[PDB]
Formats: C-alpha cells, structure tokens, sequence
C-alpha cells in the first residue's frame, strides 16, 4: 500500500546513511596513502629501527650506530708488554713473547689468553709488530742477529717478517713490520722470535715495547 | 496510482549509487596496500632516503654515502714536513718536531696546528710516525741517539715509542713506528723527541722528511 | 501496483548489498593502515633491501652486507713476492721489483698488472711497502745505500720514502714503509728502488720478502 512504500523506502535510506559514515570517502583514503610510503622508490625522512646485532649478515637494514661499531670492530685484537722480557737462548730458539695486557673485538669467538689470539674469525687481517731487542749487563757481543717471524709452536710457519742486525745491541734497536697476513677461525696464533748473537760476555739480550695487534679485512 | 513515494524511492536509488561512486572499495584498497605499499616487518626493494650527518650517533638508516663518508673520515688527521730540520740540541732535550704541511676530518673538532694535533673526538687512535735524522757537516758522531715519544702539551710527556741508535749517521737514517694510543677530546698533541749524539765535531744532525699522521681506531 | 515498487525496491537492494559486500570498511581500514609504516615517524620492527652495489653512493639504504663489503673493500689492492731475487745493479740504477702475486678489490677498475699497481680510483691511499736488500758472498761491501721511493708510471715520481744504509749487509736490512698518498684516477703506479754499495767484492745482493700493498683511505 502507500504507507508501505514509505516504511521500505525509508529503511533503506537509513542504511544508505549508515553506509555514509561506515565507509571511507576516496578523497580521505588517498590522504591517507599519501601519508604513507610506497612500497618501490620509498622516500621518508626521520625513520628509525632498532640496531641489528654487529655480527649480523643479512639484507636488513643498518643504523648509524651499526656502521660505527661495525668500523670501530675492524681493530680486531691488541697486545702489549710493558717492561722487559728476558730471552731463553740467543741461538735461533724460537721463543713466545708475552703481554701483561690484551683486547679483542667482541662478539666473533676472538679471545686473547696465556699470550695466546685465539682467530675468532679466519679471513685476511693485516698485522703489525713492533718490538726491541737490547742487551744489557757484561760486553755486547762481537755479533748481533735477530729474526722477526710468525711462527707457531708445533707447525712452525715461520711467516718470515724482518731480520734486523747489527754489532751496537747494547741500546738496541726497534724492529717495525706491516704486512697482510691471512688466517683461520680457531687457530691459537702467537708471536715466536729467534735472536742469535755472537762474541761478547755476561750479556743477555732483552726484548721490551711488543706491541702485537690485527686489523680485520675481508 | 503512487505518485510521490515512488519518485523518492528513485531519488533514493540516485543518492545510493552516488554514495558508492564516492567511496573506496575493499579490493582498491588491498591493492594499494599489498602490492604497491610498505608493511612493518616490510621486505622492501631498492629505494631511498635522506643522507645523515656523519655526526649523528642515533638509529637512523645509514646511506651508501653515509657509509663511504663515516669509514673515510676514519683517518682525522695527517702531517707532513717536507725538507729538512736542523737538531738543535744533542742532549736528549726534549725537541718539538715542527711540520710544514697538515689535514684533519671535518666535523669532529679535530685540529692540527702549530705543530700540535687536538683531539675531535676523544677516543683511541691509531699513530704512525716515520722519521729521518741525518749527520750534515763536520765529523759524524761515534754515538747518535734519538728517542721519539708522544709528546702532550704543557707536559712534555716521555711516552716513549721507539729509540734507533747506530754509529753510522754518515748519510742518513729513517726511524719508523706504528702502534695504538689512547687519547681525550681537548687533549693538545705534539711529537716531542729527544735526540742525542757523541763524538765527531762541527757536525749538524737534521731532522727531515718527518710523518705524524693517526688514523682512528674505536 | 505494489509489484512495480517491490521490483524497483529489490533493484534497489541489489546496488546496496553490493556496495556494502564490497567495500572498505573504516575500523579495518584503520586497522590496517596503523599495520602499515608512516612514512614520517618510521619505526619498523626490521626490514631488507637487495644488497645495493659496493660503489654506490647515492642515498640508497644499506645493508649489513653492504656494510661489511665496503669495508672489507676498502683494502684497495695487495701485492707480493714468493722467494728471493738478486739485485742487478748496486750503482743508484732504478729499478722496479717485479712480483709474483697480488690481488686487487674488485668493482673499482683496480689493477696490479706488469709489476705496477694501476690506479682504479683516484684519491687518499694508504700504502704499505716492505723490501729487504741483502749482500751474500764474497767481502760484504764498506757500505751499503738503498733507496726506496714510489717511482710513477709515466710521469717519473720517485716520491722518497726512506734509505737503507749499513757498512754490514751481508745480512740484510727491511725499511719498511708507511703513510698516507694521494693519486689520481688512472695513474699506473710502480715502486722503484736506487741501491749503491761501497767496498766489498765477489758478493751478490739479493732482494727478498717484497710486500707492496696500499689501502684507499679517506
């Protein structure tokens, strides 16, 4: 009847107009998108996450302070002695310097110990040792030689890195040596020197200022 | 006949398929949101973002550049002397080395005047210095004796770094030394060096072609 | 006729039902909008881009993976000599040390070919070099003198580095080298060194353990 088609009308106008307001207009959803990045050629400003672990190796993204504990970690490890320490055998006997204080990189497995550098990570690493050989006490012998080498107890690798000698050890001398050396994860690396000097008397030769330390490069 | 109630069921009808038209779709909108928009814990393609400042320590993302621009500016300083210089006293008195030629990083403070390197950024860096004394004129000394230390300001600190002694200064000898130190913002740095020398006579040791250059570690 | 009305109503229906089915429905489309990341206040739990190249220097985000690669590629070039070679002249005659292997980074048009390092990329470098001059057999000489310098390709730079001098080399002597160069893009680069000897006779020089290696600093 009449007021029939005024009751249906008029219920379904009502939810014309609740479609109204439950719904989203094109001109707000295209604000709204606009507030958002794209997923390709994204461009934002002041965006920010949580730093990945320095060890991580993934395609996620790397924060300001990732990059500067990541370059600050390439020091890998460092050893010094301060003081001296005397040598067993001036005749080619191979002989471990030791370090009163170490540091190492964290968070690779490296490790220093019992002037031992336990290689946390292998790959290439460039290495830097600075040492003294003196003698002390007695007359300075008619001979001096001292070889500078990578050497390890038991495989004896020898990565020969400098032979300096002459007949005034008696205030000695600094040997210097960089180079690149390679390495391997787990490997106990120590620093072996070989002194071998002839003539003279009541002498033994000293060796102070070590410094032993690695950089990371891969 | 129904006049009115069906010509306001059409206006209805009008109203309704305007409302529809002015809105936005369910599947318009997960398209935008799917495949042509950015989640969190979103995997991303190749885009881009605004540069930091090298400066900053906070958890921004880092660009390509910002990585190319942090590890090169990972150097903060280097002095150069080029000619010669003449020793002024061979009695181990503490001598300023004085440079011709210096360049620091930018934004950090880092500043290398007067002979002397401020330090940007305190912190630990790696220095290396390369220096050559050579005996010019008179008779060459049976003794020659250099001492080379990290010199602080105002101090004169004796952080004694390498000491070469050979009595063969006839033409000329080239110490060098490469190790780690530890240093405070505002800490003013020259290379002091105590420089000694015996026998001969009217002779001129020169202190020449000198390095003091630190390159940051940590 | 309420048959016409009843038809044009279920007409009616029709749109509205559609339009409400499929449609966006506001609380969900907030929902999933605050899923998604502002682009403003960016603060995502974590995300990933494909691996930009190493030479990019645009503002494109970069990866842990990118991150370790720069670094690690930064080391520019190595080069390096396995066994002994003797000294053809001891009478300042410029010669080149040739090597036996050396590697170079990639994806900067580095290049370490006919015993000289070309220069991919123009800048700061880092250059390390290590030789040793040794007199074996007959009388060693009354005195030794060996130049080392960075001789350039092309144009005849014999930069001087440092100078290896003893009245005894029948041992050998390493002055090493260090310290921060600059070279422009495509500059070929050798290393040449000048050695003269004193006294001495039936004796041939050997030059061993040639390290020649540069990192691109800053």
């Amino acid at each position: 009847d009449l007021s029939y088609v005024n009751t249906q009308l008029s219920a379904d106008q009502v939810v014309l107009d609740a479609l109204s307001s439950g719904k989203a207009d094109l001109s707000y959803v295209n604000t709204q998108l606009n507030s958002k990045a794209n997923l390709n050629g994204a461009v934002l400003v002041n965006a920010t996450t949580a730093t990945p672990p320095i060890s991580d190796n993934d395609t996620s993204l790397a924060t300001t302070q990732h990059v500067r504990s990541f370059n600050h970690s390439r020091l890998a490890f460092n050893a010094f002695r301060g003081g001296q320490q005397g040598v067993p055998s001036l005749s080619y006997v191979t002989t471990t310097a030791q370090f009163n204080s170490s540091s190492v990189r964290s968070g690779w497995g490296d490790n220093f110990s019992s002037n031992r550098w336990l290689v946390g990570e292998g790959g290439t690493y460039l290495i830097t040792v600075t040492t003294r050989f003196a003698t002390v006490g007695g007359t300075p012998p008619t001979y001096f030689d001292a070889l500078l080498f990578v050497g390890l107890s038991g495989s004896g690798v020898e990565n020969f890195l400098t032979r300096s000698q002459s007949v005034y050890p008696s205030f000695g001398y600094t040997l210097s040596w960089v180079g690149i050396l390679t390495f391997n994860t787990g490997q106990n690396v120590f620093l072996n020197y070989q002194v071998n000097a002839v003539g003279g008397g009541s002498y033994s030769v000293v060796l102070e200022d070590v410094r032993f330390s690695g950089i990371q490069l891969g």
